[PDB]
């Protein structure tokens, strides 16, 4: 089998007999995606191609996402449903992922379809419902975006790309002023610029919160062309954080540089947003707020009455155990990571 050869790795697309049919989706990271039919299960699936053996830090990203998707099991985060692979080390080259098929992501729709209220109250609800799974297990996101939001036909939505997710470690989140980061940056909270590494939950509430913004009026929120624009695109709609919240930042080139900012006065977000759920707003403002300490948690926003019609907390599972495993993956070898690859992937075996 081939699929529409020429650039970005995907002229042959071999995914054995039990896989069959001829469409080619787009571009992954590492390959291609195409969908095909599941004579097993008789329904049309997506796979992605995966090529990752060349670079460390694909194979880094490819065996971090495969081993937080294995272990995770909840219906707004995308399962693996198979793996094809070779039988052995020495002749493994790519890796196919087969999950579901998912006709399009928020990213696509935002571009030509405007979200009743009804649609953004309910893609908030899975999102933050898939959240509190994920972060029950321990674990970042980290990349939160639309384009990380697959939906289906009838709207199932669902949270993919696990490639920079971390065990949270909220001991361990400090930094100094302008430290490089790696998540998308209009998604990028404020503390990221000033003192954080992303390492607590907070970051991922943040994201949350631009995509809810991004969802009423189809554009980014934060839209920064470089690492600081980021901070002056949202501080020119919070407004220049407190006295109290600047009192949390303690390292001095990030409280300095804040100081050294104009006033800023927030706009508010009904003048930003005018046809929105006031209760939409109310929620946006919580997640959307400057101190990380002060921001809404997952909980408390699943809780909060814009959700009203679809909260139940029995109805909202959370992980079987925290996850501990090693996902920073930094200090090994180009051999280990193929190696356990390979043994992440085994289940999927005639074996
Ligand atoms: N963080
Ligand atoms: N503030």
């Amino acid at each position: 089998a081939g699929a529409g050869p020429e650039m970005v790795r995907g002229q042959v697309f071999d995914v054995g007999p039990r896989y069959t049919n001829l469409s080619y989706i787009g571009e992954g990271a590492y390959g291609m995606v195409c969908s095909a039919y599941d004579n097993v299960n008789k329904v049309r699936v997506a796979i992605k191609k995966i090529s990752p053996f060349e670079h460390q830090t694909y194979c880094q990203r490819t065996l971090r996402e495969i081993k937080i998707l294995l272990r995770f099991r909840h219906e707004n985060i995308i399962g693996i449903n198979d793996i094809i692979r070779a039988p052995t080390i020495e002749q493994m080259k790519d890796v196919y992922i087969v999950q579901d098929l998912m006709e399009t992501d928020l990213y696509k729709l935002l571009k030509t379809q405007h979200l009743s209220n009804d649609h953004i109250c309910y893609f908030l609800y899975q999102i933050l419902r898939g959240l509190k799974y994920i972060h029950s297990a321990n674990v970042l996101h980290r990349d939160l975006k639309p384009s990380n939001l697959l939906l289906n036909t009838t709207c199932d939505l669902k949270i993919c790309d696990f490639g920079l997710a971390r065990v949270a470690d909220p001991d361990h989140d400090h930094t100094g002023f302008l430290t490089e980061y790696v998540a998308t940056r209009w998604y990028r909270a404020p503390e990221i610029m000033l003192n954080s590494k992303g390492y607590t939950k907070s970051i991922d509430i943040w994201s949350v919160g631009c995509i809810l913004a991004e969802m009423l009026s189809n554009r980014p929120i934060f839209p920064g062309k470089h690492y600081l624009d980021q901070l002056n695109h949202i501080l020119g709609i919070l407004g220049s954080p407190s006295q109290e919240d600047l009192n949390c930042i303690i390292n001095l080139k990030a409280r300095n540089y804040l100081l050294s900012l104009p006033h800023k006065n927030k706009v508010p977000w009904n003048r930003l947003f005018p046809n929105a759920d006031s209760k939409a707003l109310d929620l946006l403002d919580k997640m959307l707020t400057f101190n990380p300490h002060k921001r809404i948690e997952v909980e408390q926003a699943l809780a909060h009455p814009y959700l009203e019609q679809y909260y139940d907390p029995s109805d909202e599972p959370i992980a079987e155990a925290p996850f501990k495993f090693d996902m920073e993956l930094d200090d090994l070898p180009k051999e280990k990571l193929k190696e356990l690859i390979f043994e992440e992937t085994a289940r999927f075996q005639p074996g």
